[PDB]
């Protein structure tokens, strides 16, 4: 069985449950608020930073060489235009850090620097759910908020150096599927997407508290 099939049938229940987290329900609803929004925002600015930061750490290794697309997906440039948007020209010490965000940030710099074979985890959870449910969630939100079709504000989820989202997922699946993997490493990678999908839920419940 491939990597990426594992992947999906491993986290397909913990996504249902991530969906309907009370953040993701108003949200899905379009009752996305600009407070809301940049919370969430926010906190993806920390979380693929430090995604990302360990990605490049790890570029040169095999157990994610094969993953390392930062043109075509590396998500910090954006989220930085998005906070200069959303925060101003300061945003830098406008942004909040939350508990939940610093919780993710944590786990990530544990894998990337102590089990990078698990790396691929991570980037699977976030960057194949941007390329794809990220494309609605971006629908949902410029309607919700009056978004220019332009993109500012939403640059997180545009890939300007992507043609289909769907020709590049099913290459990056591919490329996932190169990764030298035994019992061990595909199990405990699958068990890390699971884990990186509780961190999702966990910052939308605080997040979700912070707002109500
Ligand atoms: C309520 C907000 C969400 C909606 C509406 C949503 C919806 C979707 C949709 C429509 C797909 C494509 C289904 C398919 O190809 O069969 C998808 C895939 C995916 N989503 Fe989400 N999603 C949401 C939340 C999340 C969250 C919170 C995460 C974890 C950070 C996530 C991660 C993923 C991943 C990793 C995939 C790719 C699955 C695969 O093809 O292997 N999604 N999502």
């Amino acid at each position: 069985q491939d990597l990426s099939e594992a992947l999906k049938e491993a986290t397909k229940e913990v996504h249902i449950r991530a969906e309907n987290s009370e953040f993701m329900r108003n949200f899905q609803k379009g009752q996305v608020s600009r407070e809301g929004f940049k919370l969430v925002m926010a906190s993806l600015y920390h979380i693929y930073t430090a995604l990302e930061e360990e990605i490049e750490r790890n570029k040169q290794n095999p157990v994610y060489a094969p993953l390392y697309f930062p043109e075509e997906l590396h998500r910090r440039a954006a989220l930085e235009q998005d906070m200069a948007f959303w925060y101003g020209p300061h945003w830098q010490e406008a942004i909040p850090y939350t508990p939940a965000t610093q919780h993710y940030v944590k786990r990530l710099h544990e894998v990337g620097g102590t089990h990078p074979e698990l790396l691929v985890a991570h980037a699977y959870t976030r960057y194949l759910g941007d390329l794809s449910g990220g494309q609605v969630l971006k629908k949902i939100a410029q309607k919700a908020m009056a978004l220019p079709s332009s993109g500012e504000g939403l640059a997180f989820f545009t890939f300007p150096s992507i043609d289909n989202p769907t020709k590049f997922k099913q290459l990056y699946r591919a490329r996932m599927n190169t990764l030298e993997m035994t019992p061990e490493v595909k199990h405990r990678v699958t068990e890390e997407a699971k884990t990186a999908f509780l961190l999702n839920i966990e910052l939308f419940e605080e997040l979700q508290a912070l707002l109500t």
